[PDB]
């Protein structure tokens, strides 16, 4: 087969280990603050933390920007410097950020072919397909087929994002959509869909497993990233609430990046999921 390089945005907060395990790379976007400090969304463990703390304590929330379409044609360039014969992106939803329209436009300026997909998912969920797409290609799939495969999966609705925040703040300032409400949420078509405000995390943490419970029956095999901004002890709580009704084959736990957390809040907690 070809070699194929995998590459996926700051907002896919792709496990810091699946980096060199599937060989998926993570474009930085920005998080810029009103006094015009700029800085990049870097998948390093220390520096995620380092921004919670400042996050947390800053007198302002920041905004957010899609890379560049230079920053994506340096990266479609340097895989092609390294030999690889195409190039794969899921970028977070289209109807999010224009990520999805810049990478397209580089690809069309450089040499390596590169394959842009919308996944119109955001953080953990993403690097499920992403993960999909490399096994398949290890056992021989062509792009093509990896790309139809996919298609199907996002028909059958087999990769979702479900969440709850703790202060609903964070969203509105986004643009993108009282004492202990979680409002919860969960990706629909590409769009941010809050279906339930509960009060306490438990109830949270309940109603994120009921909305998946709706399409997915008790027993049904999974495959699970859960992701939290500054709240590890928070998703824990809920991987173990989840594994005793659900077969999770597979899960591991990702914080979510300086973007990501900019829009949700420090607090939030949720799962990306793969039916399998
Ligand atoms: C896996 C479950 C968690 C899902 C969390 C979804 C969070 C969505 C928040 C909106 C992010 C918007 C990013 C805009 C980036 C830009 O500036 O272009």
């Amino acid at each position: 087969h070809m070699k194929v390089k995998i590459l996926v945005d700051s907002t896919a907060d792709v496990p810091f280990s699946w980096m060199e395990k599937y060989d998926i790379d993570s474009i930085p976007l920005y998080v810029v603050w009103e006094d015009g400090r700029s800085e990049p969304d870097e998948r390093e463990p220390e520096e995620i933390m380092n921004f919670y703390k400042r996050i947390r304590e800053a007198g302002s929330v920041p905004k957010t920007s899609q890379p560049s379409v230079e920053d994506f044609k340096k990266r479609y360039l340097k895989y092609k410097e390294e030999d690889y014969d195409v190039v794969l992106v899921l970028t977070l939803s289209s109807k999010l950020s224009g990520t999805y329209n810049s990478a397209v436009l580089a690809s069309k300026e450089v040499d390596i072919p590169v394959y842009v997909v919308d996944t119109l998912l955001a953080s953990g969920a993403i690097p499920l397909p992403a993960r999909v797409a490399r096994e398949m290609l290890e056992n021989g799939a062509t792009i093509e087929e990896v790309l139809k495969k996919l298609d199907e999966r996002m028909k059958n609705k087999d990769f979702k994002a479900i969440f709850y925040v703790s202060n609903f703040d964070y969203l509105v300032k986004g643009g993108r959509v009282l004492l202990k409400i979680r409002v919860c949420l969960h990706i629909e078509n590409g769009e941010l869909i809050p279906y339930r405000k509960v009060r306490g995390d438990k109830k949270a943490i309940e109603a994120l497993i009921e909305k998946l419970r709706e399409d997915t029956p008790e027993g049904s095999k999974l495959r699970v990233i859960g992701v939290h901004a500054d709240n590890e002890a928070g998703v824990v709580e809920l991987l173990n609430t989840l594994r005793k009704s659900y077969e999770v084959v597979d899960e591991i736990i990702s914080p979510m990046g300086k973007v990501i957390t900019t829009h949700v809040g420090p607090g939030t907690v949720g799962f990306g999921i793969e039916v399998l």
